[PDB]
């Protein structure tokens, strides 16, 4: 019976809890996406939803557990027997592999294959597209590693004492290393099957499923991996016999067919679009099949000290005070569906999350214009000034327009520069030269961490060492405060998680003191779940349903 005709578990039932629990194996899970995968090479994917799909295809040393609660944020032993063994003050990480495990072709998984996967990341000329956190942590600047296609000498910082042991000797302490071991670029790839640029056409699988067929822009079918051993996998229930992804639908077409029951779940997970949002949130039966989680993305405005007059802290504080947070949230969808207002940066899933509101916007949250004008006077610009805000067409433009309206009230006169959506991070707001070319003193953007920790969340946004001069830059103000950098370094060797949280609170406070980032909202989304899908929950590390946990009702 289609969803509109029978009530489900209830609004938000899959947020922090598991809906429709079952161990029943069998059936075909019908997934849908508006977009094709970015890559089927585990090293070359960045899409959050493809990382989710990778939980079906490939195992890793550590993986996020199948848990809707806070424990879901802590990597658990997967291919490893236990969590990474830390020595040398957070600089050496040792893992011990489970024995006798096999790929889909029946061949053995060994520590050499995990080293090979990590080595492949270095071949950015052949395998671009995935995360590269591992490179600075493992590369010797005095003796650079050119990747495994250009030399057969192994990476010197990665030891394999035997077939079931791997040791990573890092260039610096790194508290969050288990998280890097949970990313798909660290899933084992045996060198014997590594076809390099072509690997995605026929990747090996260590997970419960393997690729049966991929037809670009059309479909992806997965079948069981006959060599995966259920008894050896503490993460994956592997309930369906088959997973079939339909690719390429218009987003409203997708929502309509999903709600009609023609597909079980939206894999891409961008949420219901406006039309279906209205329909679902208004209907008592449809509400019972909907979850409204935080996505852990932050929507914010960045201000760039390299673009006068934004070099002046008082100019930046004036902007913070004059922000109409209500208007800005409304631009984000927000009378009722505009995410969650925030005056700070960390999502509330992180330990360091704190009350921090250095520039309050008045009793109605619409702006403290007196405070803003006083800041403008401090800047020597009491009547305001002219500037340019960079944005994208669409939702980001409505937000930019809300900034224009907000700031006009204190004589800050903004014009809007739109930049190409596709390349916004590579060549647009994410490229320091572009920001200078168009004189973009303000930039509208959003961000989600590549792993659910304070470092993963905040370092790319504020750490001076993370400024990407050639594009893909996420530190838009190009903040390079040695005190912030030093505090971040301290967190990375601090073993005690509580002391670590306090240091991160100091970092976030210092960042807000600089006033280079204006937080707007933490984003939220509406996911629809058909009632015959079992084990549905929003994975706290992803903000999307954990597809791999799902089954089908009898
Ligand atoms: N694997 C992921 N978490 N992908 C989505 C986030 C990618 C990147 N941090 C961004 O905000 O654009």
């Amino acid at each position: 019976r289609p969803a509109p005709t029978t009530a489900g578990a209830g609004w938000d039932a899959g947020v922090g809890a598991l809906v429709n629990p079952s161990r029943r194996r069998g059936g075909t899970l019908r997934l849908v996406s508006s977009a094709d995968v970015d890559s089927l090479d585990p090293a070359r994917t960045y899409y959050v939803w493809v990382w989710l799909l990778q939980r079906l295809l490939n195992r890793t040393l550590m993986a996020y557990p199948t848990d809707p609660g806070p424990a879901g944020l802590v990597p658990a032993p997967d291919l490893a027997e236990g969590p990474g063994e830390v020595s040398d003050g957070g600089r050496t990480w040792t893992y011990r592999l489970r024995r006798g495990l096999r790929y889909d072709d029946g061949t053995p998984i060994t520590s050499d294959d995990v080293r090979h996967a990590v080595q492949r990341v270095f071949a950015q000329d052949v395998l671009p597209g995935g995360p590269t956190y591992l490179i600075p942590l493992l590369d010797d600047p005095e003796r650079p590693y050119p990747g495994p296609y250009r030399t057969d000498e192994p990476l010197r910082s990665v030891l394999t004492p035997d077939e079931h042991t791997i040791v990573f000797r890092l260039t610096r302490p790194f508290s969050d290393f288990d998280h890097l071991m949970a990313q798909p670029c660290a899933a084992p790839v045996p060198r014997r099957s590594d076809t390099g640029a072509d690997y995605g056409r026929d990747p090996r699988s260590s997970g419960p499923y393997r690729v049966a067929r991929h037809e670009p822009d059309t479909l992806l079918h997965l079948e069981r991996n006959p060599h995966w051993d259920r008894a050896t996998d503490p993460i994956r229930p592997a309930l369906p016999d088959r997973v079939e992804l339909t690719i390429g639908l218009d987003v409203d077409v997708l929502d309509a067919r999903l709600i009609a029951g023609e597909f079980d779940i939206n894999l891409e997970g961008r949420g219901l679009q406006h039309a279906a949002q209205r329909r679902a949130t208004a209907d008592e039966v449809l509400r019972s099949h909907t979850d409204n989680p935080r996505t852990s993305f932050l929507h914010f405005v960045a201000m760039q000290p390299h673009i006068p007059p934004f070099d002046n802290v008082h100019v930046r504080r004036a902007v913070q005070y004059a922000a109409d947070k209500i208007l800005l949230q409304d631009a984000r969808g927000g009378p009722v569906n505009g995410g969650d207002l925030t005056t700070a940066l960390f999502p509330p899933t992180l330990p360091a999350h704190q009350d921090l509101d250095l520039y309050p916007t008045g009793p109605d949250l619409r702006g403290d214009l007196d405070a803003a004008r006083a800041e403008l006077a401090a800047a020597g610009l009491p009547d305001g000034f002219r500037a340019v805000i960079g944005t994208q067409r669409g939702k980001f433009r409505l937000v930019a327009d809300a900034v224009v309206e907000s700031l006009a009230r204190v004589g800050i006169e903004l014009t809007v520069k739109e930049l190409d959506v596709a390349t916004y991070f590579s060549l647009g707001a994410g490229h320091p030269e572009t920001v200078r070319e168009h004189g973009l003193g303000l930039l509208v953007t959003d961000w989600g961490a590549d792993f659910p920790t304070e470092y993963g969340f905040l370092a790319p946004l504020v750490d001076g060492r993370q400024i990407k001069r050639n594009g893909g830059n996420w530190n838009l103000p190009e903040l390079d405060d040695p005190e912030v950098n030093a505090l971040i370094d301290e967190t990375l060797h601090t073993t005690d998680p509580a002391a670590r949280a306090e240091l991160w609170r100091a970092v976030e406070r210092r960042v807000m003191e600089h006033a280079v980032l204006l937080p707007l909202v933490h984003d939220k989304t509406l996911h629809f779940r058909n009632p015959w899908v079992t084990n549905v929950y929003v994975h706290p590390a992803f903000g999307l349903y954990d597809i791999q946990a799902m089954g089908l009702a009898e």
